[PDB]
């Protein structure tokens, strides 16, 4: 034991619980001077000690040198996108399939409702609760290893807050670009002779597609994760909305509107309600994500990889 | 100009549009014992005049060599696997959902109806009218080829029949085995110790896999074409079911029990004929494939790739 090991680990500890209160539960116990003054604290001791330096310190998201090109990763589990609809008729007739085709059609049957965020779809794996990979979704098959950019983001943990962490986890969720750094992005970017961005989405993009994470630290992305794909070494909660407030319990950043719907009357309401504070969020939206919340449920009606949209097969029972 | 020439150009002639009749309109204007005197009549004058050899000539079909193993192909437009319904409601649910979806809902809204074949997907190009590659479906995105295999199968025709084929062509269909090429082979299979398969799907997939195409030639195989992938120097017809006529007048193979029917109901009438038909098909199927045969509705309508059928984006207007 020393004292400066015992100075590290005590500083680490209380930053990332920091981090957790202002980043995931907007609920800071401390100024962010406070914050701060801890953190130059800890990043001085650390290189007066580099023997003590770790990879997940809270003062190691940027790696000082840009790569030369972004390498391939092949997701594990395909990585899926969203088949959507335009009225409530068309949802009306999307829940009436669920309903006929389920083995059996639970009373009531519940739906996850989240915001559809307007960013990029990530992949980030956890190996025993340290962030070791993060991957774009690319075609849902292989993406792009953006590691060192998703190091970046402030809200996003380098290590998970929990003593049990899985052997391996992946949050899946949308990396995004609120108004007010959109806004301040292109302010500076003007001022400095420098290109402007059109929306937050393109914006949240070209941050992702930076080789150099010195420039995607200085870009105001966050973190909301609205899945999980590999989870290894942990018996996962049966709900979808459960495995969200769970990946919140242990660090992770997630949308706090969603909501649980029983029915498809329920499920409107949210959207109306989501559509109304539109003008209100401080982000883009595109619409609304509606998950059957049983897992289940999930599992049984599966997924549909290249299908049209304008043929079906109707298989003889 | 030489009389063997002449000779040669005149048995390829007819010799093709004999296997046309056999194959595609099931309807020989000569008998077998016929076909096979010009077959051999070319075959042999071939053999003694290989400077006027082709490679699409109809006694071409067997590469006289295994392979080493199948290189992959890359689809240059996606190869599409289907949605599927297993009732009645569900069906009418995905009807539901295509009137609101659609932009201008026609009166009446068409649909090409055909027999779900149980067999294996491919695609077949063929560039200036000749036979030149031929691939699985394999992900939709790569496949493996197959082009060796796929020319031993009788009712693939090696060049289009047609002075002025399009620029380029890509086939789309099933390849499956008839119950009597099925119970064939098993029988052959068996009584020469050697083993046998559970179903004529596995019977095709296997029959495919072949390196040696001396093998695949001995398996009856059987191309029903469904669709059209690639086309270039072609104004193809703007309905399914008109461009299913056009492959067959231009020497592709497509199943008889299609039919065109109008709105839901005569749907499920021809789902309800062809699930009584099965037993006296003498081929197997799944189910029937119902496409919405206007082109322009199916290109509006799009497709969806990596989808849970669980959720949906209901998007803002
Ligand atoms: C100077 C400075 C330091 C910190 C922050 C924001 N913030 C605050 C905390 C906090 N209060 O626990 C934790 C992490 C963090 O990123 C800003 C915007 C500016
Ligand atoms: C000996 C032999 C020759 C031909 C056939 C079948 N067949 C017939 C014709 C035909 N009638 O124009 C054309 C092609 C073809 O494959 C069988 C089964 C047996
Ligand atoms: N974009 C967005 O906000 N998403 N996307 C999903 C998604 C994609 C596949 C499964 O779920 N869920 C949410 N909230
Ligand atoms: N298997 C079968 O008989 N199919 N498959 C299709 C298909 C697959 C994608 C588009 O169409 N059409 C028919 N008749």
């Amino acid at each position: 034991m020393t004292n400066i090991q015992t100075q590290l680990d005590n500083l680490r500890k209380t930053l990332r619980q920091y981090e957790y209160e202002y980043h995931v539960l907007d609920n800071p116990s401390v100024p962010d001077s406070e914050y701060d003054r801890l953190f130059h604290q800890l990043k001085a001791l650390e290189l007066e000690h580099p023997e003590f330096l770790t990879s997940d310190s809270p003062t190691q998201r940027v790696g000082a040198k840009p790569l030369s090109g972004f390498s391939q990763i092949r997701h594990e589990i395909p990585m899926l996108s969203l088949d959507n609809a335009f009225s409530d008729a068309e949802f009306n007739a999307f829940v009436k399939r669920i309903e006929d085709r389920l083995i059996l059609l639970p009373k009531p049957l519940t739906f996850c409702c989240e915001p559809k965020l307007d960013g990029l779809a990530v992949s980030i794996l956890y190996v025993n609760g340290e962030l070791t990979q993060a991957a774009t979704r690319g075609d849902g098959t292989t993406g792009e290893d953006i590691t060192a950019n998703i190091r970046t983001i402030r809200n996003v943990p380098l290590q998970l807050l929990t003593d049990n962490p899985p052997a391996r986890l992946e949050v899946r969720g949308e990396v995004f670009m609120p108004h007010a750094g959109f806004e301040r992005l292109n302010k500076y970017a003007l001022e400095h002779n420098e290109k402007t961005f059109a929306n937050p989405r393109n914006a949240a993009a070209g941050s992702l597609r930076q080789l150099d994470p010195n420039i995607t630290s200085k870009r105001p992305l966050v973190l909301n994760a609205y899945g999980i794909g590999i989870a290894e070494g942990v018996d996962l909660p049966t709900t979808h909305y459960a495995r969200l407030q769970w990946l919140k319990s242990i660090g992770i950043p997630v949308n706090p509107e969603i909501r649980l719907c029983n029915g498809a009357d329920e499920v409107l309401g949210f959207y109306r309600d989501i559509q109304n504070k539109r003008s209100s969020l401080g982000y883009d939206i595109d619409g609304t994500v509606l998950k059957i919340n049983d897992i289940a449920l999930q599992n049984e009606l599966g997924f549909i990889s290249k299908a049209p949209r304008w043929a079906i097969a109707y298989k003889f029972p």
